[PDB]
C-alpha cells in the first residue's frame, strides 16, 4: 500500500512600505526665492526647477515577487 | 492500493504600500518666488517648473507578482 | 485501486496601495509667484509649468499579476 | 469618525472517528461451541447470546457539538 | 460618519465517522454451534440469539450539532 | 477618530480517535467451548454470553465540544 498526504499551510506575509509613511511636517516654511538670469546662452537641453518649498516622493522600487511551486510525482 | 491526498492551504499576503501614506502637513508655507529672465538664448529643449509650494508623489514601482504552480503527476 | 483527492484552498491576497493615501494637508499656503520674461529666444520645444501650489500624484506602477497553474496528470 | 471591521476567519475541524476503523482480521477462527442445558428454572428475564465468532461494534458516543457566537454591539 | 464592515469567513468542518469503517475481514470462520435444551422452565421474557458468526454494528451516537449566531446591534 | 480591526484566524483541530483503530489480528483461534448446565435455579434476571471468539468494541465516549464566543462592544 501507499498513502501520500500533502498538507502544507502558508500564512506568510511578503510586504513593502516605501516612500514617505506616517511623517508629521508641523508648520514648515520655505524662504523667499529670487532668480535673476540675464544674457545666458544654452547650446543643449535645459531642465529646470525653481521653488520655495518642494516636497517630493519618488518610488521606482518597493515591488514584490512570490514564486511558489508545489510539484508532486508518483512513479 | 494507492491514496494521494493533496490539501495545501494558502492564507499568504503579498502587499505593497508605496508613495506618500498617512502623513500630516500642518500649515506648510511656500515663500514668495520671483523669476526674472532677460535676453536668454536656448538652442535645444527647455523643460521648466516654477512654483512656491510643490507637493509631488511619483510611483513607477510598488507592483506585485505571484506565480503559483501546483502539479501532480501519477505514473 | 487508486484514489487521488485534490483539494487545495486559497485565501491569499495580492494587494497594492500606491500614490498619496490618507494624508492630511491642513491649510497649506502657496506664496506669490511672479515670472517676468523679456527678449528670450527658444529654437526648440518649450515645456513649462507656473503655479503657486501644485499637488501632483502620478502612478505608472502599482499593478498586480497573479498566475496560478493547477495540473493533475494520470498515466 | 468610527470604522469597525469584523473579519474573523475559521478553518477549524471538529472531528470524531469512533468504533472499529481500518483493522485487519486475517482468517480468524471461532472454535466449536456446545451448550447443553437440563432441568433449569428461571423465575425472571433471561437474556442470552450463544455463538462461535462474535464481532461487535457499539457506539453511543462520537457525537460533535460546535456552538459559535459572533456579537457586535454599537452604542 | 460610522462604517461597520461585517465579513466573517467560515470553512470549518464538523464531522463524525462512527461504527465499522474500512476494516478487512479476510476469510473469517465461525465454528459449529450446538445448543441442546431439555426440561427448562422460564416464567418471564426470554431474549435469545444463537449463531456461528455474528457481525454487528450499532450506532445510537455519531450525531453532529452546529449552532451559529451572528448578531449586529446599532444604537 | 476610532478604527477597530477584528481579524482573528482559526485553523485549530479538535479531534478524537476512539475504540479499535488500525489493529492487525493475524489468524487468531478461539478454542473449543463446552458448557453443561444441570438443575440450576435462578430467582432473578439472568444475562449470559457463551462463545469461542468474542471481538467487542464499545465507545460511549470520544465526543467533542467546541464553544467559541467573539464579542465586540463599542460604547
Amino acid at each position: 500500500s501507499v498513502q501520500i498526504v500533502y498538507k502544507p499551510v502558508d500564512l506568510s506575509k511578503v510586504t513593502s512600505k516605501c516612500g514617505s509613511l506616517g511623517n508629521i511636517h508641523h508648520k514648515p516654511g520655505g524662504g523667499q526665492v529670487e532668480v535673476k538670469s540675464e544674457k545666458l546662452d544654452f547650446k543643449d537641453r535645459v531642465q529646470s526647477k525653481i521653488g520655495s518649498l518642494d516636497n517630493i516622493t519618488h518610488v521606482p522600487g518597493g515591488g514584490n515577487k512570490k514564486i511558489e511551486t508545489h510539484k508532486l510525482t508518483f512513479r
